[PDB]
């Protein structure tokens, strides 16, 4: 029938708090009423006009906060018929309170093949904690500890290269300043 719908964050999901963020969904070509809903509520509606040659509608928020971190979705209508729902959206609000700190053992230079751990450090937030990896091979990694996570890469390659930071959280929407950066600099 209708495509499930997909949506994501532009320029990512992690939005730090009073700055903005796009949230995109792609429907279906002609799909002539796009809602988002955030945690069981209505959010934002497009419609599309005209709808023959669109598939995709941009959903903006311009100050973000607390109360919009959250989980969201999409959900589109051609006709009188809704989809299903899209995959579940997380936004999360950052510069949140207080800044972490993060430590690199054995140090921010090695040679390929050396095991390398990153510790972020928060003294008055929960156990989880997240590292950053910035640039291409860009991505977070959850870890738990009180007061300090560890983050295994294992022995790394010239793929671990690239500026490290980490976050504290308040709760699992809710994450701190990031850490100053840590380049890894990886020989070999």
């Amino acid at each position: 029938t209708l495509p499930k719908p997909f949506i994501w964050a532009e320029p990512h999901f992690m939005v730090p708090k009073e700055k903005q963020v796009t949230i995109c969904c792609q429907g279906n070509y002609g799909a002539v009423e796009y809602q988002l809903h955030f945690e069981g509520s209505l959010f934002a509606v497009d419609r599309p006009k005209p709808p023959e040659r669109i598939n995709k509608v941009k959903f903006y928020i311009p100050d973000m906060n607390s109360r919009m971190a959250g989980q969201y979705s999409c959900i589109y209508r051609v006709g009188e018929l809704w989809s299903e729902p899209s995959n579940l959206l997380d936004l999360v609000v950052t510069e949140m309170y207080d800044t972490p700190t993060l430590s690199v053992h054995p140090g921010p230079e090695v040679i390929s093949g050396e095991k390398v751990t990153f510790y972020c450090r928060l003294d008055t937030a929960t156990s989880m904690f997240l590292l950053l990896k910035e640039g291409r091979s860009s991505h977070v990694q959850r870890g738990y500890g009180k007061v300090q996570a560890e983050f295994p890469l294992g022995p790394v390659t010239t793929a671990h290269r690239g500026t490290y930071r980490c976050f504290g959280s308040y709760n699992n929407h809710a994450w701190s300043f990031p850490s100053e950066p840590v380049k890894l600099l990886v020989t070999g």
